[PDB]
């Protein structure tokens, strides 16, 4: 069993999130040190801020099938602490690219739908 935090393209409804179908969610977190940015993809870098995360733990088999996935090519593997214990993390490995999301939240993007469609 494996715990991880995950800040983008992982988190609940957001593209890969079928590979956490079996996985057992904890609960959201904040990892302090983190910066988010957003191009085509979602990018974690270190730096002044707070990135909200949600944390799940999931077994050997699930771990690694997602860290086999092509997209996962660019970031790297670092550990983070969580309010619920060590959890591994996905860091983006080079410059982040994009507009910054300043609430350090994926979901702002959701909020920008809202403002357009709704």
């Amino acid at each position: 069993s494996v715990r991880i935090a995950v800040y983008g393209t992982l988190r609940k409804g957001k593209p890969l999130h079928w590979y956490l179908k079996g996985a057992k969610f904890l609960g959201e977190d904040w990892i302090e040190g983190y910066q988010l940015y957003f191009e085509y993809l979602p990018y974690a870098v270190k730096g002044k801020g707070k990135l909200k995360v949600e944390v799940y733990e999931v077994d050997k088999e699930t771990f690694e099938r997602i860290n086999e996935i092509e997209i996962g090519t660019g970031y790297r593997l670092v550990e983070v602490s969580t309010k619920f214990g060590k959890a591994f993390l996905w860091e983006w490995g080079s410059k982040p690219r994009g507009k910054r999301i300043k609430s350090g939240d994926f979901d702002e993007i959701r909020l920008e739908h809202h403002h357009h469609h709704h």
